[PDB]
């Protein structure tokens, strides 16, 4: 009923907002007919090491959305302290900081911010976190190499 359909209706509302006011340089939407499974794309931010890259992500919404966060994973390889080989993302709003006021659009914005400003203190990839902290220029160079190698 209306309660049971809450998640579905909310996902539809978010999709309509996204499509109506397209988020800069990003896209996201259902893969097929299952509204709980989406794909997204993020363009590497300009003047970041990732510029010119296109990164693909998978989004799965929980049955109780919006009261629990979506599960989000990169399917494009990326060199970043907070994103692992499996494309898992260490991002506060995906875990302990989720709120039903958050939306897919906000998540995409947060991920874009994360790309621009990594959090080396809470890394998923220790060596990338170390290089980011110790030699930012070297980090940028390698992130650029990976962008050319796997995101273009």
């Amino acid at each position: 009923g209306a309660m049971g359909s809450m998640a579905l209706k909310r996902i539809h509302k978010e999709l309509n907002d996204l499509a109506r006011d397209p988020p800069a340089q990003c896209s996201a939407g259902p893969v097929g007919d299952d509204m709980f499974h989406w794909q997204a794309t993020i363009m590497g931010p300009n003047d970041s090491p990732y510029q010119g890259g296109v990164f693909f992500l998978t989004i799965h919404f929980p049955t109780d959305y919006p009261f629990k966060p979506p599960k989000v994973a990169f399917t494009t390889r990326i060199y970043h302290p907070n994103i692992n080989s499996n494309g898992s993302i260490c991002l506060d709003i995906l875990r302990s900081q989720w709120s039903p006021a958050l939306t897919i659009s906000k998540v995409l914005l947060s991920i874009c911010s994360l790309l621009c400003d990594p959090n080396p203190d809470d890394p998923l990839v220790p060596e990338i976190a170390r290089i980011y902290k110790t030699d930012r220029e070297k980090y940028n160079r390698i992130a650029r190499e990976w962008t050319q190698k796997y995101a273009m």
